[PDB]
């Protein structure tokens, strides 16, 4: 049995691709992962996804998406794809000891936000720990917060956040920055930003919400505690392109490359959407838009066969 | 008073730009038009916009969008922009006899689907007359329908629709087609498609929903009536770029050109989103995604000033 299309991933890109493909009668087979529902499944309030005047929680929105895909006939499997063979007229995915095949594959595996890996970080996500100033910065008006990282994201997140926060402490594990000179100098000029270089977070403290961070000097080992009510982690993203490395062309940071303003990858019959591709906007609504585009691309390509 | 950003248009692109810009504290000034709310304000059920497992009407979705923009502080004006001056550090829009200025402008004026201009067409939109097989084709399962046009859209719409319809009659006002040979030959090979060349629709009949079309031979003037329950108009789209012609670079069909996979136009400080730009996908979710992108582009550009 060779399916018309297999979708790998269950964030906004994968579910929007599934909705369009199912409504187009392609009977999409979707591998959601065991950690299904994408990045919003791990946040609380989502307020910038257009269509909800009062907002909606991340899990509520993703369940709507999932049930919508189901309603039109998508075959959803809460299983991880462990390996793929994407070259040729029949593509194969391997799920544990099971194999599935399709004429077209839509890659929607997303990108992981890099984690500090310290106690308190996961428990307090959506409770004062955030990965996205555009998403949650609104909620820290007149508060003292930290931003972690030494690249352009950290500089952009920190400077953006000062329109809300009382103060921003930018914490970086060395005394040299990966950020561009422009971004670094913008943060230095900002009166609400204080730098702590050669500093790492070892623990995030929080009653039910963030109350402070434990700090450590990366040179001397000196430790101390900082009272803050928000922590923005901006230490980069890792596109989940491991499955397709060596098959689909990637950029130097591992994002899947696509042709022009389409979702076509370097491989015939293989399309890519969402934060697996986009390292610029990284929002639910942009990922959803690209998932729709991938399914329209796939349907048109399938019609050409 | 010079605003940070003015948004022109109130479809999914303009309202999503407004939500992001307002939540970013840019106090966006949005000119919605007197025919506000974009193309969905004129349809009935919207089922492929991700986030609504049971669907939502077009006006319901657009009102959510509008109230969402309002909630975060967008200044919405139900007025048409009649002229713009987009070059330079301060851009001006003229609304009747009033002028408004901004450092950045987001163009979200959309594209108009071309109309037949015949009695019954407007009254029966959402009631059997459609402009979008991807959107509404689902609803005509086992019905006899028509598609109007002689280009690639008409050929694509007609061939796509045969997975639902009992039959598709493709009506074209001449005996020569603008469609590519591939698209024309795909439609000719399709057993469910019948062509009527040198034929135009003069009236769409419909009790509350489409019941038939009145036809006229464009050579002989012979008229007759065809019993059908759906009419898909696929005679092209006109991007609403008239305001900006001669200021922003356009392609040969009048769509606003943008740089790479961004929303930057040829003019500094001017960004463009939605179906004003995209002549490929033309969905609410893709327009919303690009409106978000335009506001992130604009915010980053403004920060650089
Ligand atoms: C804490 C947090 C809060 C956020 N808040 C907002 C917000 O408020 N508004 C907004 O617009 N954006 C927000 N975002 C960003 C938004 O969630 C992402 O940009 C969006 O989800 C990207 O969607 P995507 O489909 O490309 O990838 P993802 O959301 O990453 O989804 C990918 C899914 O596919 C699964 N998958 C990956 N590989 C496989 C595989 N081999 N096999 C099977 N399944 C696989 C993954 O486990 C995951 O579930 C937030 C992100 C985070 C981390
Ligand atoms: C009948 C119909 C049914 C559809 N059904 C679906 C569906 O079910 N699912 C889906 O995904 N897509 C659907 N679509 C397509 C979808 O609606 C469009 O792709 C989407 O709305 C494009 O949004 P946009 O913001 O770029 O432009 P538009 O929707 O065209 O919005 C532009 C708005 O800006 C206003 N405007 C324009 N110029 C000015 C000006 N100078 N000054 C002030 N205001 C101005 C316009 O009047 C308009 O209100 C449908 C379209 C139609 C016509
Ligand atoms: N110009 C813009 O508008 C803009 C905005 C955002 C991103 N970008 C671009 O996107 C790309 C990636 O940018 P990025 O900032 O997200 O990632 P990045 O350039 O790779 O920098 C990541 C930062 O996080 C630090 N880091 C990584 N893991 C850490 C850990 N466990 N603990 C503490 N610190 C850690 C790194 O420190 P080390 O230096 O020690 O490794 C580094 O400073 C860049 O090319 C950037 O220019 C541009
Ligand atoms: N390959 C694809 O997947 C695909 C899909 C869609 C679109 N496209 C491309 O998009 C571009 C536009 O395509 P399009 O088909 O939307 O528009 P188009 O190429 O301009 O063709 C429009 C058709 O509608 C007819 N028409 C216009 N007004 C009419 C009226 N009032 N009454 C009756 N007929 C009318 C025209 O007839 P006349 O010939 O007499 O003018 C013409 O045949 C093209 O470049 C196309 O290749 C490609
Ligand atoms: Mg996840
Ligand atoms: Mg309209």
């Amino acid at each position: 049995t060779v399916h018309d299309v297999i979708i790998i991933g269950s964030g906004p890109a994968g579910y929007t691709a599934a909705i369009y493909a199912a409504r187009a009668q392609l009977k999409p087979l979707v591998f959601e992962g065991t950690q299904f529902g994408g990045a919003l499944m791990t946040t609380t309030e989502v307020e910038n996804y257009p269509g909800f005047r009062e907002g909606i929680t991340g899990p509520e929105l993703m369940d709507q998406m999932r049930e919508q895909a189901l309603r039109f006939g998508a075959d959803l499997r809460m299983e991880d794809v462990d390996a793929v063979q994407l070259e040729g007229p029949v593509k194969t995915v391997v799920v544990g000891d099971e194999t599935h095949q399709a004429r077209a594959v839509i890659l929607a595996m997303g990108a992981a936000a890099r984690h500090l890996g310290v106690p308190g970080e996961e428990a307090l996500t959506g409770m004062g720990v955030s990965t996205c100033a555009t998403c949650d910065g609104f909620f820290f008006r007149d508060q003292d917060i930290v931003v972690v990282g030494g690249g352009d994201s950290a500089m952009e997140e920190a400077t953006f956040l000062t329109r809300f926060a009382r103060s921003v402490t930018l914490i970086h594990r060395r005394d040299e920055f990966r950020a561009s000179k422009i971004m670094l100098e913008r943060a230095r000029a900002n009166e609400k930003i204080t730098f702590l270089t050669n500093t790492e977070i070892t623990q995030i403290e929080g009653d039910p919400k963030v109350t402070g961070v434990r700090l450590r000097d990366t040179v001397t080992g000196e430790e101390s505690k900082l009272d803050v009510t928000g922590v923005f982690v901006a230490i980069g993203h890792d596109p989940r392109s491991e499955l397709v490395r060596g098959q689909v062309e990637l950029d130097d940071e591992g994002y899947v490359k696509v042709q022009g303003r389409t979702t076509y990858t370097s491989l015939d019959g293989v399309f890519a959407a969402g934060d697996l591709v986009d390292h610029t906007y990284r929002q639910a609504i942009t990922a959803a838009g690209s998932g729709c585009a991938a399914s329209i691309d796939a349907e048109r390509w399938l019609a050409e066969q």
